[PDB]
């Protein structure tokens, strides 16, 4: 580092996406049958208002490679004021139904993994003088272990039906089939994923980007979300 020259923090935060629902319908034909704002309730559980979108991206650059981390943060965890007996478990308010949750319907969501750490070391290239490609690859990780280790044995008193049989006498390899044999029980999955876009900025400080949030490539495109939130991103460096 002979010289300082313009190396070190930067922050970005992504956005754009776009939608055209029956936000505003256009009656009139069917004559008005809608009520003066027609408070939603069953229709829709809630949905905007709650948990918005803040997902934040920060780093530091360095000609060349470029390390980002995203925090999300929130995990149905409500700490509030150190204090007890805050809200009052009892109201006068009859109404309340906690869970809205339907049976013979089982409504898709995310469970899989809420709230975590996630790190990727995307690469800002000097080759060009005014706009740098943008290429890299995530790694994400999440509070799935607690405990450092379990035991040395591996024993356990129940006996796992998985795979009794051992051909103690005569007869071997009677079962060809493959076995996955799950040990642990972690619903926690891993996850891994590309970033890539294009920066174009008047000056390090000023650059507007194509973003685009992509998953691994595994077994076919089985993925659930797609871009989920990317498509156009501005960040500010010095």
């Amino acid at each position: 580092a002979s010289e300082d020259g313009g190396r070190g923090p930067y922050v970005q935060a992504d956005l754009a996406y776009a939608y055209e629902h029956i936000t505003h319908d256009y009656p009139e034909p069917t004559a008005p049958n809608k009520n003066k704002i027609s408070t939603v309730s069953d229709y829709f559980r809630n949905i905007r208002t709650r948990s918005v979108h803040p997902r934040v991206s920060v780093g530091y650059d360095f000609g060349g490679w470029r390390i980002a981390a995203d925090y999300a943060r929130y995990r149905k965890w409500n700490n509030n004021k150190y204090s007890v007996n805050i809200e009052n478990v009892r109201i006068r308010k009859e109404n309340g139904i906690r869970i809205d949750r339907k049976t013979e319907n089982q409504e898709n969501g995310t469970f899989h993994a809420v709230s975590s750490l996630g790190l990727s070391a995307i690469y800002d290239f000097q080759i060009n003088d005014k706009f740098k490609p943008y290429i890299g690859a995530r790694v994400a990780y999440g509070h799935v272990r607690h405990s450092i280790d379990s035991t040395k044995k591996t024993i356990e008193v129940t006996t796992v039906p998985s795979n009794a049989p051992n051909g103690a006498v005569t007869t071997y390899n009677t079962d060809p089939k493959t076995q996955n044999d799950y040990q642990s029980n972690s619903i926690r999955r891993v996850g891994l994923g590309v970033i890539a876009g294009v920066g174009f900025d008047i000056t390090p400080k000023l650059t507007l980007d194509a973003g685009y949030r992509y998953h691994n490539w595994g077994r076919l495109e089985n993925t659930r979300f797609k871009t989920h939130e990317a498509s156009l991103g501005v960040r500010y460096r010095f």
